[PDB]
């Protein structure tokens, strides 16, 4: 267990994904409206 | 003071909350205006 533990990246693409993610519903939901 | 004073996650991590926070205000608007 110690020596298995011993990052910033997938902060950074969970981030776009999540971004992109809600754009897309985002103009599901303007195209709804419209 | 000198000892305790000695990053970029913590500016990511807060762009992030900002943005989905931004996001859902957006959502909101828009389903008031449909």
């Amino acid at each position: 267990v110690k020596i298995n533990t011993k990052e910033m990246v997938h902060r950074f693409r969970q981030l776009d994904a999540k971004l992109s993610d809600l754009k897309g519903l985002l103009k599901e939901i303007s195209s709804k409206i419209k």
